[PDB]
């Protein structure tokens, strides 16, 4: 996954911690 601190949107949703802030994990 990503990891809190990486910069996701409301697709990848494969984050280390589940949920992407609104831009990052």
């Amino acid at each position: 996954c990503k990891g809190t601190g990486k910069s996701c949107s409301r697709i990848a949703y494969n984050c280390c911690t589940g949920s992407c802030r609104s831009g990052k994990c």
